[PDB]
């Protein structure tokens, strides 16, 4: 029968606005707080994620792990016109789910989904999507891919002084080579924010990893 991300993309289509993303993530909130959990940023989380996005108002957002599509409406809603968020998703279920959340969201014109694996991706960035550098990061894919996929950013020529990384998950599941590196890193600026796991009485957090150059 049907999965968890089909129940919430009906749920969603079901019980929020077309074209309101506000009501597209209440909707994802309550589903996954009174049916079943499901590991979208969620709102503690997000609303930091939703001051940083305001704070530094990026124009080219990168996304790695796009899931149901939680994260990429909150970034999306919040976008400047004209700015855009490319997100990458390895899962083609998912990323079905992904473009029909941000089709119903209606801000399908500010994001792109890239299916396939960010190893792969990544370097593709600059010639096939005409990427320079990136504003801002997000990282929500696998945790052990955290560290080795900052790097290849790195490699790639993708980051800027000033370029924002933004990490889910530092505490749980946890990103320990990624959180000790670029705490340890003359490259990276960090800053922690304490919060908790999506819809759970569980500790977790967001890093800021602020690139400086080499
Ligand atoms: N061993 C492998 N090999 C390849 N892929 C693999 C893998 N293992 C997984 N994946 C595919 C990663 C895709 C989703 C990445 N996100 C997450 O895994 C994630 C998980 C939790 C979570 C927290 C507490 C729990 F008790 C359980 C799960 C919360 C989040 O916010 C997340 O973003
Ligand atoms: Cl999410
Ligand atoms: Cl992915
Ligand atoms: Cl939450
Ligand atoms: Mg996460």
């Amino acid at each position: 029968g049907d999965t968890k991300e089909q129940r919430i993309l009906r749920y969603v289509q079901q019980n929020a606005k077309p074209g309101d993303p506000q009501s597209v993530l209440e909707a994802i909130d309550t589903y996954c707080t009174q049916k079943e959990w499901a590991m979208n940023v969620g709102d503690a989380k997000g609303q930091i994620m939703d001051a940083v996005i305001r704070e530094y108002s990026p124009s080219l957002v990168l996304e790695l792990g796009a899931y149901c599509g939680y994260s990429a409406v909150r970034m999306a809603r919040l976008l400047q016109p004209g700015a855009r968020l490319l997100t990458m998703e390895m899962n083609p279920d998912y990323a079905a789910i992904t473009q029909q959340m941000l089709n119903f969201a209606g801000l399908q014109d500010k994001v792109t989904i890239l299916n396939g694996a960010s190893q792969d991706l990544i370097p593709q960035l600059k010639k096939k999507y005409d990427v320079d550098t990136l504003d801002m990061v997000f990282l929500d894919h696998w945790k052990d891919r955290y560290l080795p996929d900052t790097l290849l950013l790195e490699k790639c020529g993708l980051l800027r002084k000033g370029t924002v990384l933004l990490a889910d998950n530092v505490i749980v599941p946890g990103t320990p080579d990624f959180l000790a590196y670029v705490r340890g890193s003359s490259s990276f600026e960090c800053t922690h924010y304490s919060s908790y796991l999506e819809y759970m009485k569980v500790v977790d957090g967001l890093e800021k990893a602020i690139y400086q150059g080499p």
